[PDB]
C-alpha cells in the first residue's frame, strides 16, 4: 500500500511502486574503510549557515523535519566534491527502536544510533523541484549520532517534539542555528547516490562526515516518542525509520582524508 517502514509496506516492498529502488546508485551504502579511496583532489567543505533562517518543524509521518527559508542565497553548501552553490532547504533524522541501530549509512558494518540529514539543492537549476530531476541536483550532508554527552545545540529540537507527536502537527520553529549540530571536523566520504525514501531519485551527491556528534541517551529517547499515525488513529511509534544498506554496484567511495 502507501510506502512506509512497516513489514508490509517497508523498504523491501518499495520497488513495486518505485522500480528505481533496484537502480545503479541507490543509497544508503556501507562504507568499507578497507576499500575507501583517499582523493587528494577533494576540496574542503565550505559551510555557510550563519544566515540560515529556520521556519517550522513538522511531523510528516516518516520523520520530523525543520524547514528553512531557501529564498535568498542565505545558508549554502559548497566546495568539496560539489560544483556551484547548494541552498539548505531542510533537515531531518532517522533513528532506531534501540541505541544499537538507527543510522542508514554504516561504517564497516557498524550502525549508529541515528543519522542527521541536511538537504541542499543545486542553485543552477532554479528551484528544488527541477533539481531532483538531475543527477547532481541535490547534496545531502550526513552526520552520525552516537550516545554519550549531550549536544547543546540539539536541545531546542528535542524539547519541542512534545507538540508535534502525531502526523500533521506543525509548529513555528524560528531562530534555530544548524551550526550547533555540526561536529568539530569536516573530514568526509563522498559518493553518488539517491534519496533514501520514495521516490528514491538518483539525484544526490552524498557527503558523509567521518566524525559523529555525541548526543545523550536522554535526547535520543525523545525521538522515540513520536508516532507515524495521525491524531485519533491506531498508535504506531515512529522508530526504525531507516533504509538498509544498498548494493554499491560499480561505485567508488572517496575520502577527503588519509
Ligand atoms: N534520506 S533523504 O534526505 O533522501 O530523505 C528524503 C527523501 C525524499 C525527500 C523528498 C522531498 C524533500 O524535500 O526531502 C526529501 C528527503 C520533496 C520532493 C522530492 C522527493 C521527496
Ligand atoms: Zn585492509
Ligand atoms: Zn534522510
Amino acid at each position: 500500500h502507501h510506502w512506509g517502514y512497516g513489514k508490509h509496506n517497508g523498504p523491501e516492498h518499495w520497488h513495486k511502486d518505485f522500480p528505481i529502488a533496484k537502480g545503479e546508485r541507490q543509497s544508503p551504502v556501507d562504507i568499507d574503510t578497507h576499500t575507501a579511496k583517499y582523493d587528494p583532489s577533494l576540496k574542503p567543505l565550505s559551510v555557510s549557515y550563519d544566515q540560515a533562517t529556520s521556519l517550522r518543524i513538522l511531523n510528516n509521518g516518516h520523520a520530523f523535519n525543520v524547514e528553512f527559508d531557501d529564498s535568498q542565497d542565505k545558508a549554502v553548501l559548497k566546495g568539496g566534491p560539489l560544483d556551484g552553490t547548494y541552498r539548505l532547504i531542510q533537515f531531518h533524522f532517522h533513528w532506531g527502536s534501540l541505541d544499537g541501530q538507527g543510522s542508514e549509512h554504516t561504517v564497516d558494518k557498524k550502525k549508529y544510533a541515528a543519522e542527521l540529514h541536511l538537504v541542499h539543492w543545486n542553485t543552477k537549476y532554479g528551484d528544488f523541484g527541477k533539481a531532483v530531476q538531475q543527477p547532481d541536483g541535490l547534496a545531502v550532508l550526513g552526520i552520525f549520532l552516537k550516545v554519550g554527552s549531550a549536544k547543546p545545540g540539539l536541545q531546542k529540537v528535542v524539547d519541542v517534539l512534545d507538540s508535534i507527536k502525531t502526523k500533521g502537527k506543525s509548529a513555528d520553529f524560528t531562530n534555530f542555528d544548524p551550526r550547533g549540530l555540526l561536529p568539530e571536523s569536516l573530514d568526509y566520504w563522498t559518493y553518488p547516490g539517491s534519496l533514501t525514501t520514495p521516490p528514491l531519485l538518483e539525484c544526490v551527491t552524498w557527503i558523509v562526515l567521518k566524525e559523529p556528534i555525541s548526543v545523550s541517551s536522554e535526547q535520543v529517547l525523545k525521538f522515540r516518542k513520536l508516532n507515524f499515525n495521525g491524531e485519533g488513529e491506531p498508535e504506531e511509534l515512529m522508530v526504525d525509520n531507516w533504509r538498509p544498506a544498498q548494493p554499491l554496484k560499480n561505485r567508488q567511495i572517496k575520502a577527503s582524508f588519509k
